[PDB]
Parts: structure tokens; C-alpha cells; sequence
């Protein structure tokens, strides 16, 4: 089997991407944030504290003839940006782009933190990291990908995120028309439960490539590109007026600037992030100070190849017995 679904930016800055997901019988369609940095599929629901729902579409398990309460199971998750959610668990039928999993754990939110409530466009998350990170207790549950894997034509999914435009998540096949040149594959460590890999270096604009190992995670659920302070300082030094602002919470730059590109290495291959992809617009409405899309990972504890990086590539998440990651230009 295979599946193919379009993923759409939630706003004009590509702050996140939503993908429609069918849950239950008859189908209830919710727009979920596909997150290769976590491993829970959770949804706003009829059980979510009413004051914490503001415009989201909810899953109502009592209206699904295939929903079953997973007795005794609870979940609770905290994300890198400080947001969180928790609740109980059902199993139900879940379909993505024509690919159907029966008996998928659907984690129903009883509580969500303010940032989730305040974002009306995201109805929940669909985790695509390794199932070892799943938070369901006392019986850990599998991700959608893990459940689908054996049925897929090939044990892979691909992320093709757009810049200010829709893109595609595919399951079970590689669309050879969706990228240019070749796909370069690179090793993955699953030791921390992430799609963790090592970039071979970087360049700023038309500058010379610096060969240096940068360990980090491919994370569709993180907006920006978080890299070591040395790398980030080298980038922003090429932008007149750019500075790190503790009050704003990162590097800012004059909105009148033309940003240089940023290149990252995948083996001997190179992915170029155009300068415009690094512009996240005014820090507040009407400001002439703009927020940068490349930020320091210092004090996160890990480097993160988030959407800023991933949307410059066609990315293969290869879930073979020994997982790997592939990157192509597009």
C-alpha cells in the first residue's frame, strides 16, 4: 500500500504545516501537524477542557463506531518549545492520503497548554519519530508509520515541504518526479528516539564550505534551523545590522536586508537554503526588526534541522531495519 497527502502552511510565514487526517467511522477529518520529532498522535477532542478549545476541529470518539477506549491508558507530553498536552487513549481507524491503519492509538486531549489553544489551525499532532518516545502509559503505543510499515510497498515516508506553498507527505514510495539530481543517504542514530544524523558542514552565501560534523535531528515539527553558536554567528555576521537580542529571544535583522543563502552538507552533497527562507518577518506588527530563521541551539542541547532546512529538500525517512535519511535538491 501507499498514501499521499498534501501538507499546507498554517500562515504566511510557514510557522507549521497541517495535513488532513481521517479518524474514525464515519470519517472525522482533523488537520494535524506531522512531527518527525515526536511519537504521539494526539487530537483535540470532545474530552478537551472547554475553555482550552478555541476554533479547532475536535474528534468525538462516541460518534465513531470503530473507536474503543484503551482501558487504563493515559498520556502526557512536553515539547521543546515548552508547550504540553495530556489525556486518555482510544484505538480507532486512521487514514492518511488513502493509507489506512486499523487499531491506531488516538490520544485524546483532556488538557492542552495555551499555545495549542491559541492556534486555531492545528487540531493535533501526528508523531513520526521512533515509537520508543511514545508517552502512553502503562503500555507504550506505536506511531502511525510503525503500524503501517509492514503493509507499505517500501518502508519509507517522504517530506516535501513547500516555501510559502503546499507540499506533500508520501508513505510507502519515493516519487522520482519530486526532486532533481540524486538522493544522498546518510546514517541515522535512533539512540535518542529521533531521526538523528550528522551533517558534513556548511557555507554562508557564496562563501567557502566549512567541513565540520554537525549532529542534529530532522524535525518537521520545529519551524526554524537551530545550529551551534559558532555557525549561527558566522551566518549573521554577513547581514549588516543583525544582532542577537536577549529581549526578543534570538537573532534579529533589519527588515530592509537581503539575506544570504545557507548551505548544509549531506555527505558529499549540498542543500542550499535560499536567503528568503530565513526571513520570519517583523518581530511585532509594524516593526522594522525582523526575526531570523537560523538560531543558536546553545542551551537546547541538540541541533535541529527544522522546517527552514527541510523545506529546501526532498527528504526520505527510510524506516528499513537499519534506518537512514535521504536528501535531494528540488
Amino acid at each position: 500500500s501507499t498514501g499521499s497527502a498534501t501538507t499546507t502552511p498554517i500562515d504566511s510565514l510557514d510557522d507549521a504545516y497541517i495535513t488532513p487526517v481521517q479518524i474514525g467511522t464515519p470519517a472525522q477529518t482533523l488537520n494535524l501537524d506531522f512531527d518527525t520529532g515526536s511519537s504521539d498522535l494526539w487530537v483535540f477532542s470532545s474530552e478537551t477542557t472547554a475553555s482550552e478549545v478555541d476554533g479547532q476541529t475536535i474528534y468525538t470518539p462516541s460518534k465513531s463506531t470503530t473507536a474503543k477506549l484503551l482501558s487504563g491508558a493515559t498520556w502526557s507530553i512536553s515539547y521543546g518549545d515548552g508547550s504540553s498536552s495530556s489525556g486518555d487513549v482510544y484505538t480507532d481507524t486512521v487514514s492518511v492520503g488513502g493509507l489506512t491503519v486499523t487499531g491506531q492509538a488516538v490520544e485524546s486531549a483532556k488538557k492542552v497548554s495555551s499555545s495549542f489553544t491559541e492556534d486555531s489551525t492545528i487540531d493535533g499532532l501526528l508523531g513520526l519519530a521512533f515509537s520508543t518516545l511514545n508517552t502512553v502509559s502503562p503500555t507504550q503505543q506505536k506511531t502511525f508509520f510503525d503500524n503501517a510499515k509492514a503493509s507499505l510497498d517500501s518502508p519509507v515516508f517522504t517530506a516535501d515541504l513547500g516555501y510559502h506553498a503546499p507540499g506533500t507527505y508520501n508513505f510507502g514510495f519515493i516519487d522520482t518526479t519530486a526532486y532533481t539530481g540524486s538522493i544522498t543517504y546518510t546514517a541515522v542514530s535512533t539512540k535518542q528516539g529521533f531521526w538523528e544524523w550528522t551533517s558534513t558542514g556548511y557555507a554562508v552565501g557564496s562563501g567557502t564550505f566549512k567541513s565540520t560534523s554537525i549532529d542534529g535531528i530532522a524535525d518537521t515539527g520545529t519551524t526554524l534551523l537551530y545550529l551551534p553558536a559558532t555557525v549561527v554567528s558566522a551566518y549573521w555576521a554577513q547581514v549588516s545590522g543583525a544582532k542577537s537580542s536577549s529581549s526578543v529571544g534570538g537573532y534579529v535583522f533589519p527588515c530592509s536586508a537581503t539575506l544570504p543563502s545557507f548551505t548544509f552538507g549531506v555527505g558529499s552533497a549540498r542543500i542550499v537554503i535560499p536567503g528568503d527562507y530565513i526571513d520570519f518577518g517583523p518581530i511585532s506588527t509594524g516593526s522594522s526588526s525582523c526575526f531570523g530563521g537560523i538560531q543558536s541551539s546553545a542551551g537546547i542541547g541538540i541541533n535541529i534541522f527544522g522546517d527552514v532546512a527541510l523545506k529546501a529538500a526532498f527528504v526520505v525517512f527510510n524506516g528499513a531495519t537499519t534506518p537512514t535519511l535521504g536528501f535531494a535538491s528540488k
